[PDB]
C-alpha cells in the first residue's frame, strides 16, 4: 500500500526486527519471562499449603475409617459391607462405642459439637438415623405385602461425656427392622485444630468435619455397603501473633507483585488490543482506493492475534487466583480446588505462552503452525469419529455396565474406551468377560464383538487417518 | 441420457440440493435426528432398570458367599478350595448352618421352597449331593484298585423348620469317601422379593435364586475348589395399584413413540427401497438402446446404497428391542441380556447413521470413504495375517495354556494376543513365564521365543502394512 | 529359452495355471488343506491330555503348600519367610507334622515311599537336612570367627506308620545353629494315582511328586524364605481293561492319518525338491550356450523355493510330534513340553503354509512379500538396535537389578525394556524407584536418566526408522 | 588440493580401505572389540558382589520389619500406621521388647552398639525419642491454645543385657502428650557379619545397620504412619587366609587389564585426537592457497569425530570404575551405587561403540546419521513440546498431586506424563479420579480436561510431528 504500509508491515514483524526498527524498548518482552517465574513459584508456593490442606482432611477421614468401621482395613474402601444381621448391630454399636470413647483411644484431638443442625436436637452430638419403609409386610411366599415409599426417620441422639462429669444407654435398645430397612446413617462432626499448618507459619486452621457413616441398604440384597465420608469446615478461632512476623509480609509482597506484573503485561496487552481496533478503522485501505479484489470481510474476523487473547485469559485467571489466595490465606475464604485449577490453568496457560516468544529462524512456526493448518481437517475428521466414539459409549454404558467395572458409569466408559484407542487395560477389560462366560453368554459374545470392532476400528482404520491428518499438514507446511 | 436422466441424477444428490429442486419437505430428515435422541434416552432408561436387575442378581450371590463358604472374603473368588478333610467338612456343614438359620443371621429375606423339582424330594429345600464313584479301591503303593466312571448320587435331604414349630440331624453323620470322591454338590433356591425397583416403581420382581455350592473335586490333586453359582428367576406376586399410576402411562407413551419414530423411518425408507428396484428395472436404459460398453451386471449389485440397509437393520433392532422392553417391563417376559444387546446394538448402528447425514462441503466423505477404498486391500492383507494369527492362537492355547494364566482358552488367546499388537499386558506375559523359569525350562524358552516373534512380527513388521494401506487408501482418495 | 523353456517356466506357474495346462490333478493341494484341520485337531485332542498333566502336577503343588507350610495363602510365593527361631521351627515341624498325619488330614490319596535314594537310609520317608558350616564361629562385636565352606549335612531320618501298627520322636530334640546355617531342606516323595484321567480313558497315570521345601537361608539376612518345590514321575500300575475299548483304537487310528498325511505330504515335497535338483544340471542352460550375462551363480542359491523347506520342517515337527504322542500316551514315554512345542511349532508353520496357498490375483504376494524386500535393510537395521538395546540390557541388570524387581535377570531386562519400547509397565518401572528416591538417590536419578534415555530413543527416534523401512518396502514394492 | 589431499583423504576413509592402501595392521579395531567382551565380564562380575551387597541390606531391613514392626506383614509399606493409642503403645513397646529379646527370637546374627553418637548416652543401645512441642495447649472448643514450633526431645536411653550377667524399667512409665506430639523416633544400631560373601569368597563384610523406627506424626490427623529405615556402614573385621588364594588374584588380574585395555585404547585415542590439531593448524590449506570460499571457521569445529569423543569418554568411566571397583572389593572403599553407574555407563556407551565399527556397504550409515540430520529439526521441536510438557507438568502436580496418587511429586508427573504419551496407566489415571467424582467434582472435572487434552495434544497432534520428522529425516537420507 501507499501510505500505511509501514504501519501495516510493522505490526506483524519479529519484535527483534520491530525493535532494531523503532519504537521503544523490548519491557514487554522481559514481564512476560517474568511472569513465567513469577506465576509458577507462586503456584507451588501455594501447592505447600493446599496439599496440608488435602492431607489433613483425607489422612483424617482414613483414622476414622479406622475408628468407626469394625474391621476395615486400608484396603477394599468398597467391598466393605455387613452380611449379617449381629456383624451390622456391631458394626453399627462399634462406631457409637468408638465416639463415645474417641478421646480416650484416638491419636488426634476431636472436640464434639452440640446440636444445632437438622439431623441433631438441641444437645445431641451422635444420631443414628434408621431410614425405614412406613408401610411393610414382605414375606416371598404367602400374598399381600403392601408397601409405600415413604421413609420414615427413627433418630436415636447421644452426646458424650466430658472428663470432668457433673454431678447434677437407650442405643443398645436399638432395632433395625430389616425387611423395612432402606438404611442406617451415623452422623456426627468433629472440630479439630490442624497443627500441620506451621510449615508456612498459619497456625488458625480450626477445622470441623462432618462424619456420615452410612449402612446403605438401598439394594435390598443381603449385603449393606458400610462407608465414611467427611465434609471440612474452615474458619480462625483466637491466636493470633506467636512466631508470624516475616511470613504474613513476604506471602503478601509475593502475590501483589503477580498481580504487579500479570495487571501490567495485561495493560501491555490492552495497548496490544487498542491498536488492533484502529486497522479495523482503515477498512483494508478502503480496498487500496481501488474497489480491487472483492474482499468478504470474513477473513477480517480471523486478523486479530488469538495469543494475546489466551495471554489475556491466562492473565484473569491469574489475578483472580491471587486475590483467592490472598483470600483462602489470609482472611475468611475457603475453596483450595477452585484457587488451584485458577492458577494451575493460568500457569499452564502462561507456560505455552513461551511458544508464543518461539519464532525464531522461521522454523519452529513451520512445526507449531502445522495444527492450523490441519484443525480445519481435524475437526471435521473428530465429528464422524466421535459420531461413533458415542454409539460404543451409550451402547457400552448399558449394555456391559451392570456386568462389568469400567463401565458403571458414561464418564468410565469414556475414559475406558479412550483408554482402549491407545491400548491400555486393553486385557484387563477382555478380563472382566471371563466371569460373564458361564453367565449371560449373549453379552459376554457381545462385548467380544464390541471390544474387537471398537479398537478394531479405532487404533487401526480411524487413528490411521488422524495420523495423515497431521502428518499431511506436516506435508503441506513444510513446502 | 435423453429421457430418465433427470431422475437418475437427482436419486444421488445430496438432501439440500435434491430439496432445493424438486419434491417434498424434508420430513424424513428430522425423523432420523428426532430417532437418535428418542432411541438413546429409551436405551438409557432401559439402562436404569436394567442395571438394576443385574446388581441385584450380583450382590445378592456376594451375599450368599459371606453366608454358605466359611472364611471367603471378597478377594479370590478362584484360590478359594477346602485342603483338609475336617476343613472341607466345616464348610459343607457351614453351608447347612447358615441354610438353616438364614432368616435369623440374614440381612435381606429369603424364603425357602419345596422340593419341586429333581435333585429334591417331596418336601425337601437343601440337598446336599455326593458325586463319588460307584466301583473303587485306590492305592498308590499296592494292586488292583479296579474303577469305572459310574456316579453314584447321594443326596442327603434337609428343609427348615419355620418361626411357628408344629407339634405334630442326619447331615451330620456324613462321610465323603474322598478317595472315590468325584464332588460335593449343595443346592438350594431362596425366593425373594427385590424392593430395589421403586425408581421406576415396578415393585413386583418376585426373584428365585437358585444356589449351587460346590465342590469340585475333579482333579483329585488335595484341593477343591469351593463355588457358589446363582441362577434368577423373575415373576410377580400379587400387588397392584399403591404409587404406580404415572409410570405405567409414561414408559407406555414413550417406546410408542419409539415404535412410531422407527416404523415411520422405516416406511420412508420402505419408499427409499421401493426407487431401488425401479432403476433395476431400467437395466442400464438397455445400454442407451446402443448395445455400448458391454456391462457385466456385477456393479449393479453394488449400485444401491447401504446406509438404507444399515438404518433398516438397526430399525429391526429398535422395534423388537421395544417390544421386548414393553414385555419385560410390562408382561411376564425375562431376559435382559437380550433387549440390552438389542437396544444398545440399535443405538450404536443409529449414532452411526449421523455419517449418513454428514455429506456437507464434499469433505467428510473424503475421510469416510477412504475404508470403502481400503476394505479391498485390508480383507486381503487379513486374511493372511489371521492365518498366521491362528498359528500363534493355536499354538499358544495348548502349549501356554496349560502353565499359564492368559492362555486357558482360544478366547483367552485371543484377547491376549489381541492385547499384545497394540501393547497391554504385554510384561505381564513374560512375568508369567518367571515362575516357569525353573520348572518346564524349555517352554520358558519357547514362550520367549513364541511372544518376541509374534509380537515383533505383528507390532513392527504386519501392523506397518496396515497403516501403509489406510494411510495408502487416503493417499488416494485425496486426489 | 529354446529347448527347456515351457519346462522352466512351468515349475514356477501358480497351481490354476499349471493344472490348466499339463500335468495330473492336484493331490497335493487338498492333501495341504486336509492337513491343517487334522493337525490340529490332534493338537487339541493332545492339548486336553496335556493341560490335565500340568492341572494336576501344580494343583498337588497348591495342596502341598497348603499343608506343609504353616501360614502360607494362596498369595506371596516370595515373600513368604520365616524371622523368628520358634517361628521357623514352628514351620518345619508343620511339614513334619503334616507329613505323618497325612492320609488323616488330606483331601486327595497320597502314598508314602521307603527309602531308595541318597537323602535317605534304607527305610526312612521324610528327611530334613540341615546344610550347615563345618567351621564357625561368628561374633560381630569380638575378634576371630574362622569360617571356611563346608557344608555337614544333619539330615534327620522318620518315616510314618501305616493303618496297622505292628506288634514287633528324634526330630522334636532338632537344633539348628542358627549363626551357622546355611538351610534346611526336607525331602519326601508322596506317590499318587492320577483318576482326572478318566475323560479321555488312560486311567493308568500312576504319579509320584517329589517336594522340597526349603529353609534357605543364602543371604543370612535374618529371614529365610520357605518355599516347596515338586518334581512328578509317571508310569503306570497294574490296570488293563475297565472302559478302554475304543479311545484305544480312535487315538491310534488318528495319529496314524497324521502320520499318513504327514508322509504323504512330505513324500509330494521330496518329488517337488527332485525337480529342484535337475534344473542345478542345467547350469542356466550353460548360459543359452551364448556365454550371455556373466553369471555370476549367487542367485542360483536363492533360486530353490523355501516354502517346501519350510514345509518340510514342519512335517518332521508333526511326524515327531506324533510318534511322541503314541510314546507318551499308550507307552512308557514322559515328556509332554517337548510334544507340546512340537505339535504346537508344527501348527503354527502348518498354519502358516496357507499364505503359500494364497497367490491369487497377483495382490497378496504384493502385502506378502514386502517383508522379503524389507529383510536386508531391517537385518542391517536391527544390528545397530540390537547394539544399542545390549548395552541398556547388561547396564541396566546389573544397576537397576540389585534394586528393582523387572530388572533381576538379563531375561526380565530383556522383557521389561522390549514391553517398554511398545509401552507396558513404563510408568510401574519408574513406580519402582519411588521407593529408592530416599536411598541411594543416584541410582534413582540414573535410572530416570537410563529410562527415559531408553525409551525416548527406541519408541521416536528408532522405531520411526523400523516404521519407515517397513512403509518404504510397501512404498517399492506396489510399484 | 595440491599437497595434502593424500593425507586429507587417507583419514576419512574406511578402516578396510585405509588398511589396504597405507600405514600398520589394524591393532586398534581388535582391542576395541575385546574392550566390548573385558569390560561386560567385568561389569557382570561387580555385578555378583553388587547384588548381594544390596539384597543383605534390602532382606535385613525386611527382617527388622518383621520384628520391630507389630503386625507388618509383606505389603502395606505405606499404609501401615497406628490409628489408636494403647495400639501406638503396643507398637513403641513391640520394637524394644523385639530390641531386648533379639538374639532369642531372630534367625540371624545381630550384635548392638555402646552409644557413641549424639542421640545416645556413654552406654545406650536403644533410644526412643518423643519430638514433642515445647508450649501447647490445644482444646477446638475453648480459647488460647499458645503453641511455637520449639521440638523437646525426651529420649528414653536403654541397653540390652549379655548373655553372661554381671553380679555387680524406665520405658515402661513412657507417656507420649499426644497433642502435643510430632513424632516419637526409636533410632538403634546392629552390627552384623555378612556371611552371603563366600560365592566370591570375599569373608570380609562386616555391616552396621541403622535402625531410625519412626512414628511420624507431622500431620496430626489421627494416623501417625509406622516405618523403618536402615542405613549401612561397613569395613573388615580381623579374618585374613582361610580359603581365599585365587580369587585374590584372579579379580585383581582381570581388572588390570581392563585398565590396560582401556589405557590402551585411550592411547590410541589420544593419537587419533594428535591428528586433529594437525589438520587445524592447515586452516583449510588456507582456502586452497585461492582465497575462495570465504570461509567462516564454524565447520572447523565440527570435522573431529564425535564416537572417539564418546569412546573416550565411556573409556574414563571404565578406568574410574576398576579404581572403585579394586578399592571397593580389596580395599576400605564403600559405594558400590556409584561403581555401578561408572562401568554400567561406561559399558553402555562402550556397547554402542560397534555402531563406531559399522560403516560397511556405506548402507548402515544411512540408518545411522539420519538421526544427525534430524536432531537440528527434532531439537527445535522438542523445546516447544517439553515448554507444553512443562505446564501440564506443574499444572498436575500441584492441582492433582493432593487428591491422587501419581502426581505426589514433579517426578511423578513427569514419569506419569511421560507414560502418558505413549499409553501405559492411562485408565488408572483416570480410575484414580473416580474417588473424587463425589468430593471436589470440580477437580474431578478439571482432571477429565486436564488428561483429555494432554493425551489428546501429544498422543495424536505432537507425537505425529515427532515422527514426520524421523520418517522426514529418513526420506532426505536416502535420496
Ligand atoms: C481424543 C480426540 C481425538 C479423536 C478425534 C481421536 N477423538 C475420538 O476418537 C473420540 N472421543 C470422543 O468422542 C471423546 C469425548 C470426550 C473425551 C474423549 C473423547 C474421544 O477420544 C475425539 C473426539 C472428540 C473430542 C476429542 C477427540
Ligand atoms: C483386528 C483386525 C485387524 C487385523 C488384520 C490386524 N487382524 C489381526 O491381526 C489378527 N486377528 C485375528 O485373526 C482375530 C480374530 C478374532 C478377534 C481379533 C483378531 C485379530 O486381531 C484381524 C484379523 C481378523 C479380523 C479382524 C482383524
Ligand atoms: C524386536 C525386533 C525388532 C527390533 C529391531 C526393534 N529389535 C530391538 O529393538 C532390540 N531387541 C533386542 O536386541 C532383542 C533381543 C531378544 C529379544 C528381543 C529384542 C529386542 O526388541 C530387535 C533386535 C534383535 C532381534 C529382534 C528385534
Ligand atoms: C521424550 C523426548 C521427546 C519429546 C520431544 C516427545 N519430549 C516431550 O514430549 C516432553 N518431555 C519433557 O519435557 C520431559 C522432561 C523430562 C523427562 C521426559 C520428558 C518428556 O517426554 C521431550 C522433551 C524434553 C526432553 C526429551 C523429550
Amino acid at each position: 500500500e501507499e501510505d500505511l504500509r509501514r504501519r501495516l508491515k510493522y505490526f506483524f514483524m519479529s519484535p527483534c526486527d520491530k525493535f532494531r526498527a523503532k519504537g521503544r524498548k523490548p519491557c514487554k518482552l522481559m514481564l512476560q519471562v517474568v511472569k513465567i517465574l513469577v506465576v509458577t513459584v507462586q503456584l507451588i508456593l501455594f501447592g505447600l499449603s493446599n496439599q496440608l490442606a488435602v492431607t489433613f482432611r483425607e489422612e483424617n477421614t482414613i483414622a476414622f475409617r479406622h475408628l468407626f468401621l469394625l474391621g476395615y482395613s486400608d484396603g477394599a474402601d468398597d467391598t466393605f459391607a455387613a452380611y449379617t444381621r449381629e456383624q451390622l448391630y456391631q458394626a453399627i454399636f462399634h462406631a457409637v462405642d468408638q465416639y463415645l470413647a474417641l478421646p480416650d483411644v484416638s491419636l488426634g484431638r476431636y472436640a464434639y459439637v452440640r446440636g444445632g443442625g437438622d439431623p441433631w436436637t438441641n444437645g445431641s452430638g451422635l444420631a443414628l438415623c434408621q431410614r425405614y419403609y412406613h408401610r411393610g409386610h414382605v414375606d416371598p411366599a404367602n400374598d399381600t405385602f403392601d408397601i409405600d415409599p415413604m421413609v420414615v426417620t427413627d433418630c436415636i441422639q447421644v452426646d458424650p461425656p466430658e472428663r470432668p462429669p457433673p454431678p447434677p444407654s437407650s442405643y443398645k435398645n436399638l432395632t433395625l427392622k430389616f425387611h423395612k430397612l432402606v438404611n442406617v446413617t451415623i452422623h456426627f462432626r468433629l472440630k479439630t485444630i490442624n497443627l500441620q499448618s506451621l510449615i508456612n507459619n498459619e497456625i488458625p486452621d480450626c477445622y470441623t468435619f462432618s462424619v456420615l457413616i452410612t449402612f446403605d441398604n438401598k439394594a435390598h440384597s443381603g449385603r449393606i455397603p458400610i462407608s465414611l465420608e467427611t465434609q471440612a469446615h474452615i474458619q480462625e478461632c483466637k491466636h493470633p501473633s506467636v512466631f508470624q512476623h516475616g511470613d504474613n509480609s513476604f506471602r503478601l509482597l509475593f502475590d501483589v507483585v503477580v498481580i504487579l506484573t500479570c495487571s501490567l503485561s495485561f495493560l501491555l496487552c490492552a495497548r496490544s488490543l487498542l491498536r488492533g481496533f484502529l486497522l479495523q478503522n482503515e477498512f483494508v485501505g478502503f480496498m487500496w482506493r481501488q474497489r480491487g479484489r472483492v474482499i468478504s470481510l470474513w477473513e477480517r474476523l480471523e486478523f486479530v492475534n488469538g495469543w494475546y487473547i489466551l495471554l489475556v485469559t491466562s492473565d484473569v485467571l491469574t489475578i483472580s487466583g491471587t486475590i483467592m489466595k490472598i483470600g483462602i490465606e489470609a482472611k475468611n475464604l475457603a475453596s483450595y480446588d477452585v484457587c488451584s485449577i485458577l492458577l494451575g490453568t493460568s500457569t499452564l496457560l502462561v507456560w505455552v505462552g513461551v511458544i508464543r516468544y518461539l519464532t525464531f529462524f522461521h522454523n519452529y512456526n513451520i512445526l507449531i503452525a502445522t495444527l492450523r493448518v490441519a484443525l480445519p481437517s481435524v475437526m471435521r475428521f473428530c465429528c464422524c469419529v466421535a459420531v461413533i466414539y458415542l454409539g460404543y459409549c451409550f451402547c457400552g454404558w448399558i449394555v456391559l455396565g451392570p456386568y462389568h467395572v469400567k463401565f458403571r458409569s458414561l464418564s468410565m466408559v469414556s475414559e475406558c474406551l479412550f483408554s482402549l484407542i491407545n491400548g491400555d487395560d486393553m486385557f484387563v477389560t477382555f478380563a472382566a468377560m471371563q466371569a460373564q462366560q458361564g453367565r449371560s453368554s449373549l453379552v459376554w459374545l457381545f462385548s467380544q464383538l464390541y471390544l474387537y470392532s471398537f479398537i478394531s476400528l479405532f487404533i487401526y482404520m480411524v487413528l490411521s487417518l488422524f495420523i495423515a491428518l497431521i502428518t499431511g499438514a506436516y506435508d503441506t507446511i513444510k513446502h
